[PDB]
């Protein structure tokens, strides 16, 4: 029933609606001879939408939102980068140039900025220090602390009890570390925890690549991370 990637044509979105008002968007990306997916989410407010994360790259951020316009017909008004790398604000130029108005912390932007990719325009205040946490419309930005990134933000929707983790969490599936070179290996496990211990209450987690699960993921992730760190 969830999208995987060989229901999945490259440049192309696939929207999967997780709770009322409430969807993500999977797409897929090719790098060094492989295909990987990746997840976004997409959260109603009001009469309007605000998108979490790119779909990797301008041409799938285009077909995002044809499909988004296709499928739900509401603007998408702003949109949240969660880190710096391109699965996250690659497309950001192609959200700008539609009206939305592109958002990320200032860690994240600055890194962006580093690195030579897209740099969402507006800085989220309020998140600078591990355990912060700031409404955003219809959701609640968190920065648990350093993990997939020094910045890696997720995102939870109160209304239908959704995190999603971004590339700080992994499916299931995945019983090896992936890209880690941005990482902060020593710090992970402790900010998956303060992520535990804010949202208890979740029932619906994304990963920022492959299959939806419940909070089992978190500990999933720490297993995978923890064995990485010891080889
Ligand atoms: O950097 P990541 O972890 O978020 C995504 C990632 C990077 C490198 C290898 C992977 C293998 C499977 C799934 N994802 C992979
Ligand atoms: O870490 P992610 O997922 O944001 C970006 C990502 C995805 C898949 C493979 C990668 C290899 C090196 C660097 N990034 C990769
Ligand atoms: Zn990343
Ligand atoms: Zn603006
Ligand atoms: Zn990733």
């Amino acid at each position: 029933e969830y999208p995987t990637v060989s229901e999945i044509p490259v440049g192309e979105v696939r929207l999967y609606q997780i709770a009322d008002g409430v969807w993500s968007h999977i797409a897929t990306q090719s790098f060094d001879g492989a295909v990987y997916p990746s997840n976004g989410l997409i959260v109603r407010d009001g009469d309007e939408l605000l998108l979490i994360d790119t779909a990797w790259g301008a041409k799938n951020t285009a077909a995002l939102l044809a499909e988004i316009e296709k499928q739900i017909g509401l603007p998408v008004t702003r949109a949240v980068s969660t880190h710096f790398h391109d699965d996250r604000v690659g497309g950001v130029d192609v959200l700008r140039a539609a009206g939305v108005a592109t958002y990320a912390s200032p860690s994240t932007r600055r890194l962006a900025e580093v690195e030579g990719n897209e740099i969402p325009t507006h800085s989220l205040e309020g998140l600078s220090s591990s355990g912060d946490a700031v409404r955003f419309g219809p959701v609640e930005l968190f920065y648990p602390g350093a993990a997939h990134s020094t910045d890696n933000l997720v995102v939870y929707v109160p209304s239908a009890s959704v995190l999603y983790g971004g590339c700080a969490i992994y499916e299931l599936s995945r019983t090896s570390a992936g890209n880690v070179a941005d990482a902060d290996l020593a710090e992970w496990p402790t900010s998956i925890e303060r992520i535990q211990q804010h949202y208890p209450e979740a029932q619906f987690v994304i990963p920022g690549h492959g299959l939806p699960g419940g909070l089992d993921l978190l500990k999933h992730t720490t297993n995978v991370v923890k064995a990485h760190t010891n080889r």
